[PDB]
C-alpha cells in the first residue's frame, strides 16, 4: 500500500514516539507523578526482574525527656525498623483489523495509527489506577480518617460539606490540587455555585476550576444504587503530588505478522509499567497468581498500610447528588 | 461513508498459559443516499412587451436565492425524521411538555450536559424569536461586540446563538 | 533450488499471463462473450460494490418499419421498462508440497506452473455455470414458455423436434450458436445424422458440429428416470450470443508461505469474477450467505425476472434417447 512504517514495521522511529505521546496526552497529569523514583526503575527494567522488591525505612526517634536529677541515673532508648512494598503489572491486547481498513483510513502512516494507540493507552491508565484505589482505600477501618460521607439522604454537595471534607486533613491543607468528578455532579455544580471558568493557556480554553483547584471531568467512576431510586456517588479528591510510576521496557515492543491461509494481519503492543500509591504497602494474601496481579482481585480485598496518618494523600466522600 | 475509530473492548492480562485473541473493528456500515431535484418556469410573451418591462429578467435575477429556502426546507424535515419514532436515538431528546418549565437557567443545562463526558462539543443554539424574547426578560444573555464592526452576535454560555 | 518466480514470488509477469491463458483455454467461446462491461470492474475493483450492479441491454430495433409520408408524425424510439441484478462470487483454494523434493519445475517455470494452474482454474468455470443454470428452469412457472418436451414415449431427437425448439426462441431464429448435450445423445446422432467433424482452422482442431455450430459436452447434466426403466435427458440449447463476465481483482493474487515445525510450503490463487444469465435478477430469499452463495444454494430457489419473453435467450427440452 504505502511506506507502511508499521506494516513494513520499522520498530525504531515508532515506539518511543508512541510512548511519549501516550504520556503527554493523557491527563490527570498533573496531579500525579512525572518521573517517579528510580526505585521503580530497578523494579521495571532488566536486569533483576520482578516481581516487586521491598524497601525499608527508619521511623524517627521519639519519647519524653527525663528529669535530670542527681542521686539517680538515666536509661537509654532504641530505634525501630519497618517495611514497604510495591507491585508490578503487565498488559497487552491485539488488533483484529484488515490492513485495508487500518491504512484505508490511516493512509499516511506516521501520525494516524500511532496517535490512535496513544489515545488508547491514555484511557487505559485512567481506567487502571482509578480502579486501583477503588476497593482498597475505601474498605478498612485503617483509612477512615480519610473518608467522611454526608450520605443517607441529607446532604447536598455544595459550598460547605466540600470544605469540611477538604479540611479532613487537620493541619495539612493547600497540598490538594485536583477534584475527581463524575459528570452529573458537576452538572449540579454549574446549576448552583460559582464554578469559575479560568483561562490559563494563551490562547486556549480552558481547564475548569472550583477553588484554586483543577476539577477533572472523568467518564468512568464508581456508582452504586439503593432501593427507592436514591443514588450515591464517590468523586475522589486528591491533587496530592503524587502517585508514582516508571515506564520500563519489554522485549519486542512492536510486532507485525500475518496469516496465510485466512486473510488477516494484526498488531500487538504489550507494554510493562509499575504504578502504586506510596502510600500503603502491598501484600500477598488469598489471591490467585502470579504474576501480574489482576484487575478484580487486584482490587477487591487485602491491602495493608503503614505511615500512617498524613502524607498519604487521598480522601473520599460519598455524597448524594443535589435535588 | 468513510467512518473511522480505534478503541474496542479492553483490556487483557498478559500471561503465559494463554493466547490473546483479537477484537473486531467497526467497519464503514454507515450509509446514505443521493437526492436530486429541480424545476422550471416559463414567461408570458406579448404580456412582456405590453407591460413596459421584461418579466424574464427580474425572475432570472431572483433565481439564485430561491434554492436556499429549498435546502433548509429539506434539512429541517430530515432531522425531524431522524429523531422521530426511534427509541434508538432517544437519549438525545428532552421533552419538557406537560406544562411546567420555561426554558431558563436549568433545562438549558440539562441540554448542554446530556452528553455526559463530552461538554463544549456544542457551539450554536437554534432558537425562535419569541423564545429569546422570553430569555431577554429573565436570562443573562450577554452581548459581546467583537467583530469590528458588528452588532451583534449574542451569547449565553461560551456559545453562539442564531 | 530454482528460478522460482512463484517461490520468490515476482507479482509481475505472472498474474496477467494466468488470466489471459485462462481466457484462451477454456470454452464455451462462443456462445458466451468475452470482455463484458467494466461496471463489473467497479463491482470488483472499488468503489461502487456491495448486491451486484446492473447491466444494460442494447439493440437498435424499434418496430421497423414506419410509413414515410407527409402530414403524419413519426413518433420516437422508446425503451421498454426493465431492471435486473446479479451475484458476485469469490473463490480460491490452496496447494501443498513437501520438503523431500518432488521438484522440477523445468526450464520454463512461467509456462509450466502457470498453465498447469490455468487448466484447473479455468475448468471450474463451466461447472459453476451449469450448476447455476440448473436453477432458472428448476421448477418455476415464469419460464415455462421457454421449456418444451416431445418426450413421454415418442421422440427421436433428430431433424424435426429440434426445429420445434428452433421455433421456441420467440422472435429470433437462426441466432443459435452452441448446443448443450450429453454424450449418449450425440452417439445416437453419429448413428443417424451427418454430425460432422469439421476442421476449423487450417490446420487447427477442431469443433464437432451439428449444423455450423459448436457442440459442447460434459458428463454432468440432469438425468432422471420414470418407471419402466427408461431414461430422460436434458441437453440445454442456448447459443444466445451471449452471457457475459468481467473480472476485477483482489489484492495479492499470489502468495507464498511456509510451515516451520512441519515441513511444507503452500500456494494459493483466490481470484473473483461475475458471470450469470441476463436474464434474471438475483434476490435474497430463504437463502443463506452472504455473500457469495454456494453450489447447492445457487440451485435451490429464488430467481425472479423481468423482460419477459425475448432476449433471454435459452431453451431446454427433455426427450427420450433414440430407441
Amino acid at each position: 500500500a504505502y511506506t507502511k512504517i508499521s506494516d513494513v514495521i520499522v520498530p525504531e522511529l515508532f515506539n518511543p514516539y508512541v510512548i511519549n505521546t501516550t504520556t503527554q496526552l493523557s491527563a490527570f497529569f498533573q496531579s500525579g507523578i512525572a518521573a517517579t523514583d528510580d526505585e521503580l526503575n530497578a523494579l521495571a527494567k532488566k536486569a533483576g526482574g520482578g516481581s516487586t522488591l521491598n524497601m525499608p525505612y527508619w521511623n524517627d526517634l521519639d519519647g519524653d525527656s527525663q528529669v535530670l536529677n542527681d542521686t539517680d541515673d538515666l536509661v537509654p532508648q532504641k530505634i525501630n525498623a519497618g517495611q514497604d512494598k510495591a507491585v508490578l503489572i503487565l498488559r497487552g491486547n491485539a488488533w483484529s483489523s484488515h490492513d485495508l481498513a487500518a491504512t484505508l483510513s490511516g493512509s499516511d502512516p506516521m501520525q494516524a495509527i500511532g496517535s490512535r494507540v496513544a489515545a488508547y493507552w491514555a484511557r487505559e491508565m485512567q481506567k487502571i489506577v482509578f480502579a486501583e484505589l477503588a476497593g482498597v482505600f475505601s474498605n478498612d477501618d485503617m483509612k477512615d480518617n480519610k473518608l467522611d460521607i454526608s450520605g443517607t439522604a441529607d446532604g447536598i454537595y455544595s459550598a460547605e460539606t466540600f470544605v469540611d471534607a477538604s479540611y479532613k486533613l487537620g493541619d495539612h491543607e493547600s497540598l490538594l490540587t485536583a477534584i475527581g468528578m463524575h459528570s452529573a455532579t458537576m452538572a449540579s455544580a454549574v446549576k448552583q455555585d460559582l464554578i469559575e471558568f479560568v483561562k490559563d493557556s494563551q490562547s486556549g480554553i480552558r481547564f475548569p476550576t472550583y477553588m484554586n483547584k483543577r476539577v477533572i471531568v472523568d467518564d468512568s467512576m464508581p456508582v452504586e444504587t439503593l432501593e427507592d431510586g436514591t443514588k450515591v456517588f464517590t468523586s475522589y479528591l486528591f491533587g496530592a503530588g503524587a502517585l508514582g510510576y516508571a515506564e520500563g521496557q519489554p522485549e519486542v515492543p512492536t510486532e507485525t505478522a500475518r496469516n496465510a491461509l485466512g486473510s488477516q494481519d494484526i498488531l500487538i503492543n504489550r507494554k510493562h509499567f509499575v504504578l502504586h500509591p506510596r502510600g500503603v504497602k502491598f501484600t500477598e494474601n488469598a489471591m490467585a497468581g502470579t504474576t501480574p496481579t489482576d484487575e478484580e482481585l487486584a482490587n477487591g480485598a487485602n491491602w495493608q498500610r503503614v505511615y500512617d496518618p498524613k502524607k498519604i494523600r487521598i480522601v473520599q466522600f460519598k455524597h448524594r447528588l443535589q435535588a
